[PDB]
């Protein structure tokens, strides 16, 4: 019988690590990509995401619980990770206070408060296995004073999240809780945030406040000093990242877990990922191209259909085209993660990262 | 090795028949439903449709031929049926003459003529296995004089279609040609059309000019006298039909083959077919319904996911929801055809039709 949570590092190369998270509902191989569950039929990825913000508004967390929780609802018996919901409230919905955030639903005008306690309860009702602390994703750019005030509030909210999670027996005994580091681009604030989170104690640690407009060079610079501040023996989750090259560089800097809307968003908009870079399949140059989306990809789409046919479907308005693109993109991301894990385990990740970049950007 | 074309009737009940069409690329069990190939990944339906009108405009028949034909393009090695293209020209695009029809492409302004000879050549370039004669689908309603003039032109075009098909060796030796009966709702014109088509000689015979606004009672009345006029020993294809109850009643009247945009169109618009009638899954009454789309359906969607989850996906704007609906609808139609074939073979089709209607309309 698997434990509630156990992270083991099997191999390392530089700052990169590969290993496993064991949870009751399954094993997660790291570095891991965690896809959205609703964009395609995901098969046994090791873990999928639930969209807390959307689920709060439709059909509501209480209703999801009445339906048996997300595992039953989505037909997925393996681990599920949910965010704390505030990122999207600030992004898509507001009135803020030390208690939390209040906002109105665009779907029907209903009122909603979101606090550390309510966010944890929502994630409990959804039934997720990895629960995120309720934080504030500081806007970018931010002055040092505003970044500090924001981070300090997030650390108070992290303690309230910890206490709310520990108060619910089923959650404390069966799920895991991750804390989220903030501090914008400032090394001293990132250090204070890491120290506060480690003092509270979490099962895993996320790097928050990135992928919010800063650009890859700046993101990598912040990761260079921020990831070593987190406990080495716990998983590191970079929220909102990212493109394939973002993932490779973040793994080089010690990140273990990733989520990004790109593969599913790109698939609905004609963009396919390949080892030679992204392609927009709607372009006329693909109308007679008999090659698969990617020449090495092992996914079911690339085994059967050509670029020309997928181009045709999308140009004809057939949803089948976008579905095949999305299935290929999710599979490409998982093949990327498998190559990353194998190369770290084999001591050739540095070479893989170099070869990957030379071809992806050629 | 299978013949170019051979239709065998295995069992009969009243006017209903069940049997097989053997062609080089496979066997087709009848009565058959023939789905669009582009709306979902169709698995070995016995035959799928190519959309001649769309393919003529994008990417063009010559280009499809350059890509290897529709079988290679779509990844489908079994039979394909194509229409002659004029129905949609009159429906979606015109200048008519005894030579054919000319029209302009809305996609790019290019000019296109469509004649019996060009329609047959287009279907040859597409590589389809069952080729339809180039006809005129008479508008409804039509006066007797206009229905007669229209039908007479279609019969001249049927002879030109026959001759064009026979002139192309690869087509004549490997494909089959169906003639299309016209005559609107008029028994004497339907008889003249059937006589003309049988004198020319075709591999199968379609009932054209229906599902164009006349309503089920009138359609059934026309089928009552029109189907017995066609050769009994050849397949009968009712073009454009239809809803599940249309199919059952048409089989009762001697039809062997069906095509309809409903299951794929309905699936993209929130309508699912069930043995208790169609349901619109977007309705709020399905938001907490844990039953599958249909309680008896054996499709992969109904084995795994609830009405509540499919409702959620569609309401959230996820294309996955429409894809699952479409896959269920195609599977439902094939389960309907299997029940029809089994019941005719077993001598219980009359009872099946009665039980089907009582429950579908309850
Ligand atoms: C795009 N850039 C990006 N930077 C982010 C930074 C943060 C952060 O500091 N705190 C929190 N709590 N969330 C963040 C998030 C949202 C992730 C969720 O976004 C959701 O997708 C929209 C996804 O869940 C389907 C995921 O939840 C697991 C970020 N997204
Ligand atoms: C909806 N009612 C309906 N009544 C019809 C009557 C006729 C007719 O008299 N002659 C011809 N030639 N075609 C007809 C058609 C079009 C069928 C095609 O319609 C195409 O779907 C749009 C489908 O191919 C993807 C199919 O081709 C196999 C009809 N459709
Ligand atoms: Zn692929
Ligand atoms: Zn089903």
């Amino acid at each position: 019988d698997r434990p509630r949570f156990s992270f083991s590092i099997a191999a390392r190369e530089g700052k990169a690590r590969t290993g496993t998270i064991e949870m009751k509902r399954g094993v997660i191989r790291t570095p891991a990509f965690m896809p959205v569950g609703t964009a395609a039929t995901v098969k046994a990825a090791d873990i999928i995401l639930g969209n807390t913000y959307h689920l709060m508004l439709r059909p509501g967390a209480e209703r999801i619980a009445k339906l048996g929780g997300l595992h039953s609802f989505m037909g997925w018996d393996r681990p599920i990770l949910t965010d704390s919901g505030g990122y999207q409230v600030m992004s898509l919905s507001t009135k803020q206070s030390e208690e939390g955030v209040t906002f109105k639903s665009h779907l029907d005008g209903s009122r909603h408060m979101l606090s550390p306690e309510r966010s944890i309860e929502i994630q409990h009702l959804l039934g997720s296995d990895i629960v995120m602390a309720f934080d504030e994703c500081t806007p970018y750019p931010a002055t040092p004073s505003r970044a500090a005030s924001s981070m300090e509030r997030s650390m108070r909210w992290a303690k309230r999240s910890r206490d709310a999670f520990d108060s619910r027996k089923e959650q404390a005994e069966n799920a895991a809780l991750f804390g989220i580091q903030q501090g914008s681009v400032f090394e001293n604030l990132r250090q204070q945030s890491a120290d506060a989170l480690a003092e509270i104690g979490f099962d895993g640690y996320a790097v928050g406040g990135l992928a919010v407009g800063e650009g890859q060079d700046e993101m990598f610079r912040v990761l260079d000093f921020s990831v070593p501040m987190l406990p080495d023996d716990k998983p590191h989750y970079l929220m909102g990242v990212g493109k394939p090259d973002d993932i490779v560089g973040a793994v080089e800097r010690g990140i273990d877990m990733f989520d990004c809307v790109l593969p599913t968003r790109s698939g609905r908009n004609g963009q396919a990922f390949t080892w030679d870079g992204p392609i927009n399949i709607r372009n006329a140059r693909f109308s007679e191209d008999l090659k698969p989306l990617d020449s090495e990809c092992h996914c079911a789409v690339c085994q059967k259909w050509s670029r020309a046919y997928i181009h045709h479907l999308i140009r004809a308005g057939e949803i089948l085209g976008a579905m095949l693109m999305t299935e290929h993109n999710i599979a490409f991301y998982q093949q990327l993660m498998q190559k990353i894990r194998d190369s770290i385990s084999e001591g050739r990740f540095s070479q893989f990262a170099q070869d990957f970049r030379a071809r992806y950007f050629a």
